[PDB]
């Protein structure tokens, strides 16, 4: 049977947890994230022992045009490996999105374990992790880079500048498509985990700039290594006062970060090569719960002219889209199909990660007109590049 | 002294070659490519032997708009180990873009060794090269894949159907930004490439499609990964095929394959992840010979309205750009700049690979205001994708 | 600006040490290191937080002729990765130096995070470090070899015999050139090192003869690897005797050690091959603060007939230098040089690890009379080989 | 039975060889070394087949003070894999030593091919091969470096270059203690090496310099590295000039070269750490065969006064050794010996790579005096640093 977990269901829920998640926060961990599932977030599968469970949390995420919705975050997705090929996923996922579509949230998000699951479910990659690793032992900043004129960049500890690095991640969450509120429990979180652990992660330094801060701690194994965990600019200035900061770790050979496809770090060095790609995957992936409410809700580029079109969502209505000075109007119809895609795809297309004409390429979205894709294209692209905030 | 070769400098060229090149494709092939180099196309540096040398080939590149630029491929650059910090490379740079100048090409284009090397002589990285690894056990093409209903593509030795490869390629080429005619010298050269050698690669493959080939060979030393060396696809369902084939390599784990950021083979897939980014480096590196030439030489987003600036190009002159219905006028000027810029940053512009919005973030694009960057990054955006053709 | 640190300037620099090494002993062990510099021995730069620091501890170092002499060793050296390229160091360097030839002390020492930045500061490499692995399956000791005939060698818990180890240490480092006093609060330190931790370092064992001790330890990762991390042997029998115990640890496959080039372990073996150097670095970094004092101080050769020669350090003063006996005078004089070289040359020399004739084939030492250079060969050489004694 | 091969052994002696020698150099190399095998140089036992060989070369090896020793260079020596434990390597080497005695060698040479073998047999390692690795990219010439202000050194094709390569090895082996003719066959044999093999070794090339030359390759399966073969410079401006021009390969990241210990390569640079020992193993071995006639034929270190001993070597002979003005005399005696050494303990002293200090703590040398110790040290020492010349 599927039930909303009681108190008594939550350290069976720890266990099934413990048991499908390596990175697995812990109970203490786990309860503090806890705060952030609304009443009725949480679906569990008994047999009595839990075999299955799913929640969603109230997020805030941002979309191209500085618009913020709110936003269902599924998370702590597990089935027993004694239930599996049972139904029980789909079951589970049926009955939260009925619960997040009646209480009105327009789009709901997930970082995927694996890639072929949540396809199927509606959700679409709508974000791209970039992983940049720099030889810093070559690495020479442009005579074009800002900032190489005292130094606006001080090295500090995490849990001594709380509040300036609240505030700096508040600026840049309102800005930047896929950012998300992090809440105060997450922030608690998030400065525990700076602390040095024994057998486990080494200390967490900060760069802090009045305009960005970065994280960073030598690698566990490969002490060589200095991963930046979290960097977040709010200016361009703030983007190379950093950078400066971080190649300048004499004793690292190599600096690593996840980060967006756009990032400029490759343009402020003399050798672009140098920020080598190593790794590249999807970030946030978005189910479109309300398409109308999504695609009236976001900001659409200036550039493109005034154009309507018909949408039809497999199973998720046809409406007239009529997009002219950055703005859609979204209003059902019977009118002809000119632009066929599943739910995931539109997902996908949302916070300008994906061209229209890439997916088209792949028949994941269908039309007879080439003039309607590059206005698709062009429409909803965003002006600022697509980021990922933090896993949930 | 620095000079023009004779027929007697040619084996001192290939001494320098083989010592400077790991990959030098031997006296016979270097000798097939000669034929592509023009009439004062070398420049040698004798102390007597050969210690520097650099040519040009007489090149045919595809740019946004399906305009075909005579471009100056320059190649064989090498300065001997005994002569380094001397100033040959530059010597040898200005002379052979004085000459390619003065010849009236508009645009030279070079594959670098380094990354480092070629931004000081206004080369800027136009294309990029992408390798996607699939883990073909796992793949499982999309319900909306094309081609999932006889198989329209064939198993066949390359040197058979040398006329057909030669006909595709031709339209790929003649359609796709980037793309390079193919001289019958180089099919030569291909096609001797496609045979196994003791010792060292072994046969190579292809599958056929009316509108695309795929040219592959096993691994020398990971006999389950199969390299595909070039796919050429003029049409989506050419493209699902050839990979719904190259997927039906069952005595294969991998399929390897460098293609551009934008191929849409993930989208094929129900799990996009399968295609995984292996490897990313700068592909074609432009250096625009004559601005207002090739700025209106190519073709311009129709999405963007008709806008009017004034770029500024480091020692590069000073120029009224109008752009509108899909070109732009380019005429001298000595009203104040609106964009300034060094010439390797319009390269990277130039086929629509890289954003001014993220050249302007590395401050490598210098602008007051925000809505001229949007025009730019719209205007310059390639419709069809910027791909690489082949290296030279 | 730049200061000596008040109690108030520790926390600062105890983050900057956190983040500059990735070996930081952390605050209570470096707070006992702390005992071994004196009243003004540190400097630190503020911008307010610490961006710079550098000091000295007092040291003594035994020199050829089992000569001690006071000896500043600097260390905790950093420059934050904020203030790069500022002239921090350098400012520090003079600084301290300033202080340290002013209070008296002959030499200066230091252990170098990387080999290019102290030969400009006048340090020389004075010591060789010398990794030999044995594959211990495989070694037999040759016929000659002492002890092969109950065992004077005892397996025991280092914390329990630390009378006999500091007993067996102070003999070994008064008769050893690079021999270093370790102080009370260092055995305190190197016994707290002998405990295991929680997913760190495992148990140290201690072989004890009358005559030497070795200290090991199985290796975190590799669990057929022993790790001698000290063998000090007074004589040839204790040498012997320590290492027939370590071949005899039957659960290893190897037994690795950081020793000097003269070692005479591979000679103890039937198959000298077995003992493989896997690593060798420059060990203890000399600068010779007082040049006539430190050449003055130690022995020479007795081999070498009595000469005189004129020796030009660069701007470190000219002086008429006579050998004989054993001994040094090392007066100013105007004459003409003989033999010229920089400072950090003479540090090279000074404990016998480097031979003049290997400097001057590289033209750091000039001269134009070879028999000087065979007799400053023969001269400076040392009878007892110079060892390393603990890193600072 | 054991007996000289006739010419219808050696068919059966090179199956031998190929199954004994993973390095067997072929039937058509090896008839071009037998030229340098004496009538009678060459040992075989049949059970009918080869199932044991040995023999020598006639060679002439370089000793302290220039002087050139006819040396029996052991090789080729193999026992059947289904003879082992049956005395045949015993009864070979006992036959030829016999042969090598009579015929008036007073030395015999091989290199081992493991280290266990041939101490028994009287042979000790005389010289030591030190395989340094530089990490170019970060390769700066010191200040002090000679020839830093047109090159003096050429990039050439090794077999037009014969006549310069014989003359430079001719001024060099005469020079350096180690040094071995290298007669014309093994130019022959040499100059075929530096061909490019079809999936074997890529094309060899040489720096020449008046005063020295550099035989380099890239690795087969390292495209990276540049193995230096062979580096002959008979001045230290050859030596350094060769190193700026191999530092000059700017497509390798590493340069790696089997030298001596006392190469000055490290020296030359801004950063010694640079110059990696990545090996060190025993090179050429030495057997005494006439004790007296070796002892007085070299040269001693003139800075040591003149002295007397008795040296016996077990089962060598006892005799009185007066060293004085860099000359030895050796005379039979029955006065009660002073030192005492197996006859492969001498063998590694001869050259001066060894200090008979070192072997005297592995007790492989004995005496009760310290000062007799220092003074072998003394005179046995190579003023001209112990180098390999070439692999037999
Ligand atoms: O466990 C979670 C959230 C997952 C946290 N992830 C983010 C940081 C990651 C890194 C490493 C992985 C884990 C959770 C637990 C209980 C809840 F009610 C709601 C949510
Ligand atoms: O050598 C070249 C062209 C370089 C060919 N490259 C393309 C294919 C590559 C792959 C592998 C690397 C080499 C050449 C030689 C002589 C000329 F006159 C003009 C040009
Ligand atoms: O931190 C040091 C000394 C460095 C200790 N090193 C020796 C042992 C090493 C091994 C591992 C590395 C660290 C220090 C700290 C504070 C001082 F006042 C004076 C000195
Ligand atoms: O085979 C040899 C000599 C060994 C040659 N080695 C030198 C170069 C080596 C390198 C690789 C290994 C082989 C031989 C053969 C027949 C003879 F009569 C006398 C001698
Ligand atoms: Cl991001
Ligand atoms: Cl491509
Ligand atoms: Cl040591
Ligand atoms: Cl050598």
């Amino acid at each position: 049977t599927l039930c909303s977990p009681t108190e008594d269901d939550w350290p069976g829920m720890f266990l099934l947890a413990a048991a499908s998640f390596t990175d697995f926060i812990g109970p203490e961990s786990a309860t503090a994230w806890r705060t952030l599932v609304p009443t009725d977030g949480a679906v569990v599968v008994r047999d009595s022992e839990v075999v299955g469970m799913a929640l969603y949390m109230d997020l805030r995420l941002t979309v191209p045009g500085e618009v913020v919705l709110p936003t269902a975050g599924l998370s702590f997705v597990a089935v027993a490996p004694t239930h599996r090929r049972r139904g029980l996923l789909r079951a589970m996922c049926a009955e939260l999105h009925r619960r997040i579509a009646d209480s009105g949230y327009p789009v709901a998000a997930l970082h995927a374990s694996e890639g072929g699951i949540y396809g199927r479910f509606g959700y679409g990659p709508a974000t791209t992790l970039h992983e940049l690793t720099v030889d810093r032992r070559f690495a020479r900043f442009h005579a074009d880079a800002p900032g190489g004129g005292g130094s606006s960049v001080r090295l500090v500890r995490p849990t001594e500048h709380r509040g300036e690095f609240e505030a700096i991640y508040e600026r840049w969450r309102q800005q930047v498509p896929g950012g998300l509120l992090r809440p105060q429990v997450l922030w608690d979180e998030l400065l525990a985990e700076a602390k040095a652990a024994p057998g486990g992660d080494r200390e967490s330094f900060a760069l802090l700039h009045p305009d960005g801060y970065a994280l960073y701690r030598v690698d566990r194994t490969d002490l060589k290594l200095a991963r930046v965990s979290e960097l977040r600019a709010v200016t361009a200035d703030a983007h190379c006062a950093l950078w400066r900061a971080l190649i300048g770790l004499d004793s690292m050979e190599r600096i690593s970060i996840i980060t967006h496809p756009q990032d400029p770090l490759p343009h402020l060095l003399t050798d672009t090569r140098l920020a080598r790609t190593t790794w590249r995957q999807d970030g946030l992936w978005l189910r479109i719960m309300n398409v109308p409410a999504a695609l009236e809700a976001r900001g659409y580029a200036h550039e493109v002219g005034e154009f309507s079109t018909v949408l039809e969502v497999s199973d998720g209505g046809r409406f007239a889209l009529k997009i002219g000075d950055g703005r859609a109007r979204c209003t059902p119809t019977d009118a002809a199909a000119e632009i066929e895609m599943d739910r995931d795809v539109l997902g996908s297309l949302y916070l300008g990660a994906h061209r229209a004409s890439t997916l088209a390429a792949a028949n994941r979205l269908r039309t007879k007109d080439s003039q309607l894709l590059r206005r698709l294209d062009a429409a909803f692209a965003s002006d600022v590049p697509v980021q990922t905030a933090f896993e949930f």
